[PDB]
């Protein structure tokens, strides 16, 4: 809670707010004294009616002026003084909550739901220019002025007068706030019909068809006007509480000023008070309730941000799962890398053991495969590796070290992953494909999508480079997506090499061709590549190949031996993966016969 | 142009509203006299201090207070009196909107976005109550009462004061304007740069893992705070803008007033103005600043509110391009009814034909199939027979009489259609259900239910038949969709049936169980069934079948009789189609042994 205050006392400022909110208010309470004073003074003989006004007084007007606009201008400027400080707290908070939330583990990420967290750290902002507002430009400002105010009124018009003054405060203040609160009650059930009927609206436009289809319009129609007409008689009930929001509210200052001003002409008879004390104890008392209405909307929202700006403050609280040890290795630096799994056990949720007990190597500047049917696993080899997770049981080792021992930011940069989907950011292509290294050469990021065969893709876009791509944008093929990833991890240039089923792309032509473009690009040139795959003809050129079932490692050997191997699963999965492929091209040039006129 | 008055004695209330307001701002007007006359009424001997106060102006101070109660009073009555007027005037245009555009063609629909033409009839709506707030709430009444204080300061003041009173509106509008249009290109460069920022933060929580798998983060986070930095320094020259508009305002008006009490203090020289003349120029000049803060704020929204009112009323304008002609007609009584296509052409884009010459005759009482593969036109029967397109050549008719004749309402009304996809109403099944025939005693749903075999899907839903099903609610099954329909299509018992391929239920059992349903429940009981369908094995029991290709009539007989005529295009078809099923049922067992562990 709170703590904008700590080190960094730049934020001096708050000084200057806080005075310039005191000397603001000072210029207030002051401004009625011109205008008594400028009207007793007025009071007097004129018998010389040529005369001109008395410099004396022409200057009390003067000042008059000059303080009513000085107690606006220096309240404003408190205002833009301390509105440096709010968005401030607030572009240090949104920062430190988006640093946090990617220092946070994989899993996490997957339990929670995006969009509760995009509305968290978003009205999690937004409820902190709600409680400083709220504080500074309304709570102080209106507290303060009570108490000169009434302070003033005790001193130079008794208690008589003070006594009643902050009681108008006090019954203003628990009318407006137990009247607003008892309307919001009304609101809530407007809009309500507001969707209602807006809902019929669109039924009604989205099953257009199905409304002509049968008898109805008419019926939709008033299905319509009754939404709409529960829409008017809540949307009167709240134009009419406001009224007697707006006219309660007035009635509470309105005989608070008639009956002060008849207070006011008693001292007049008894000669206590001057005739500019009654312009004075009225207008001194009128200028509490302008910054009175305003705080009175609140309360609630401030109960509202009081709660969303806890939301946002727990999600720093949420603690790092995946850490490296004390004395982190970085390590080797000019070697091939191996992989290696021994006893690896490991699951999402205890109850489902995924992989288990597994061990095999990765062996270095060797293209592995990993292949297996469903629940094999091989589905989670790249997660451990990269240390999105660690394993129940067992270990994972690099060049014979446990990677949990390795700086986990050293071992994730010497992982490159081509993704099965590959994710596009809001942004230019251009961008997304130099992703891949940030400090990157204009042409580096030119040659590697050539080396992707991206070029047709920039050609085909009129914006070229320059066109944005992404969930609110242009979609590109899965085709040109996949090969946006070989781009990326070409630049990356990373020495442990994932493909993680790189390859399905929903048609046979796009696989096919994309394939080529990854022997092209990644062959044995000491890098050690992973390919995790189902369809086993796309890695039959594989140095190595692991078969999983089940979770456990059932046959290692190259394609042609484990085929030939007898009784092995690698050729059942061969055979079926065949028929399946002989299958559903059968399939689709007997859809075509049927996809034309004859 | 809005038509707040026209055939309605709710125009009543639009005098009682107008009056209001104008008796509201005489109640206004009188508030500083009574201010004045307790100031000099007060201003006399008082050589007694013990005497009581005079009542002749106890009654004065009465009248101040209630007459500033009666101002705000007079006001806020007027609000909710004309929110009876406005909220009238938005439901009076949703509805007329909402049952023209119902009028609109199938065309027409389909080109225009839904959601688009929802904003445009809820922007639309807004920007009614924001042009009509405008003028009865702000405008005019702070012309009048402009008035009334330019009237009684001529008057009693002379136009010394009038002409500066005047002005002061006519700088504070042409400045508060000209000052805000400079502003609003600052909050619309604020929540530019937020929406920038909103990206980046769920961008880097959607791809989480893509960010994760390269370097970035510092990378992100960075470009996150760039636009973080870029808002933070908007919303402040939003913050300091904002204090420039408060203060030129304030300036315009204090010295407004500290100039009239210069001008007022000078008409007490030459014994023309008491000392209650200060307070009665200066309290009445001001209570005109007290709304024109309000006054600022809109102008940009009447531009606004201006167009978005205009295109809303575009709807309306929006032509019915298929009507039903002068003296339409109803007709044939209790008679079976035939459908026949003569030389019908047709197609959308008048270039590209779908249905070339078309015509065959769907003979009453019959089952009649139109099959064909892909191209055929069998897709566009229907609607030609909904008379939801009208044909560029040829006419369609029912019984001999073109259906171009007919009252398109009683036409639509002895058709029933089970589409191919169903539609769920944001509603209860049951409403779903009933939504075949409205009228419908609670038995007939059940009957219809039961026919229908919709049974055991409410007796699985949780809540029965009160349940809510929808695109927000729960989700059926294509099936149970299919199985709706036909309960549907049974409520509304029309003469005339069609199949358009019910049964593309993506599982085999389903279509099957399905299409056992419709032959209960529809078998030639003096109705005409017209069968769209691809898969011919479904209607090989039709009385007729009709085969187009490339949207010419082909063929005509029945199932045993096309196949067994040689050269036929029926027995080619049936002959794809079989391949067909044969092939995506093997595909599906061999599927299924990849789906599981080995």
């Amino acid at each position: 809670y709170i703590w904008p205050k700590g080190n960094n006392k730049v934020r001096i400022r708050v000084l200057i707010a806080l005075g310039l909110l005191i000397s603001a208010k000072i210029l207030n309470v002051q401004v009625p004294f011109f205008f008594k004073q400028t009207i007793d003074s007025m009071n007097i003989a004129w018998d010389d009616p040529t005369v001109a006004l008395p410099a004396a007084i022409g200057l009390t007007i003067l000042c008059y002026g000059v303080a009513r606009f000085g107690s606006v201008l220096f309240g404003e400027l408190r205002n833009a003084v301390f509105a440096k400080v709010a968005q401030n707290a607030i572009r240090t908070v949104s920062l430190q909550t988006f640093q946090h939330l990617m220092k946070l583990d994989l899993g996490w990420h997957l339990s929670r739901q995006t969009g509760g967290l995009t509305r968290a750290m978003d009205r999690g902002t937004k409820g902190i220019s709600q409680v400083l507002t709220a504080m500074v430009f309304h709570i102080i400002p209106i507290s303060f002025e009570i108490s000169v105010v009434c302070g003033i009124l005790t001193y130079q018009f008794g208690a008589s007068f003070a006594a009643i003054t902050f009681s108008t405060m006090l019954l203003y203040s628990i009318f407006t706030i137990k009247t607003t609160a008892w309307r919001t009650h009304f609101r809530r059930d407007a809009n309500k019909a507001d969707n209602k009927a807006a809902s019929v609206a669109l039924d009604s436009l989205i099953n257009f068809e199905a409304v002509k289809y049968f008898n109805n319009e008419k019926y939709l129609a008033d299905k319509y006007n009754g939404s709409l007409m529960n829409y008017r008689d809540s949307q009167i009930k709240v134009s009419q509480s406001l009224a007697f929001l707006n006219s309660g509210q007035n009635l509470i200052f309105t005989t608070a000023l008639t009956a002060m001003m008849y207070m006011g002409c008693t001292g007049v008879i008894g000669g206590n008070l001057t005739v500019g004390d009654l312009v004075l104890i009225n207008q001194l008392v009128f200028q509490l309730s302008v910054p009175l209405n305003f705080l009175g909307s609140v309360y609630r929202d401030l109960k509202q941000s009081l709660i969303d700006m806890e939301t946002l403050f727990k999600l720093r609280k949420n603690e790092v799962k995946i850490k490296n040890a004390e004395r982190p290795l970085m390590l080797p630096e000019n070697v091939p890398y191996d992989i290696t799994f021994e006893n690896v056990t490991f699951g999402y949720h205890p109850d489902r053991k995924i992989l288990k007990n597994a061990s095999f190597t990765i062996p270095a500047g060797w293209k592995t495969a990993i292949v297996g049917s469903s629940g094999s696993g091989k589905s989670t080899i790249l997660k451990l590796v990269f240390r999105f997770y660690d394993p129940e049981s067992g270990r994972i080792l690099i060049n014979g070290r446990d990677i949990k021992e390795y700086d986990i930011d050293a071992l994730r940069k010497v992982i490159g992953v081509v993704p099965q989907d590959t994710p596009l950011f809001n942004d230019t292509i251009w961008e997304n494909v130099k992703f891949g290294r940030i400090d990157a050469t204009d042409e580096e990021v030119i040659t590697v999508v050539e080396k992707a065969q991206l070029a047709p893709l920039i050609k085909k876009l009129p914006q070229g480079f320059d066109t944005i791509v992404g969930e609110r944008g242009l979609m590109i093929s899965g085709g040109e997506k996949q090969r946006l990833a070989i781009a990326r991890v070409l630049l990356k240039n990373a020495r442990i090499m994932f493909f993680d089923e790189a390859t399905s792309a929903l048609d046979t032509h796009t696989e096919q061709a994309l394939l080529r473009t990854i022997r092209d690009n990644f062959t044995s040139g000491s890098r050690t590549s992973v390919y995790i795959a189902h369809r086993l003809r796309t890695i039959a050129d594989a140095d190595k190949i692991i078969v999983l079932d089940n979770g456990r490692v059932r046959e290692e050997g190259k394609h042609l031996e484990l085929l030939a191997m007898p009784g092995s699963l690698y050729r059942e999965l061969w055979t079926i993966q065949e028929d399946l492929d002989h299958l559903e091209n059968e399939l689709k040039d007997q859809q075509e016969l049927w996809s034309h006129p004859q």
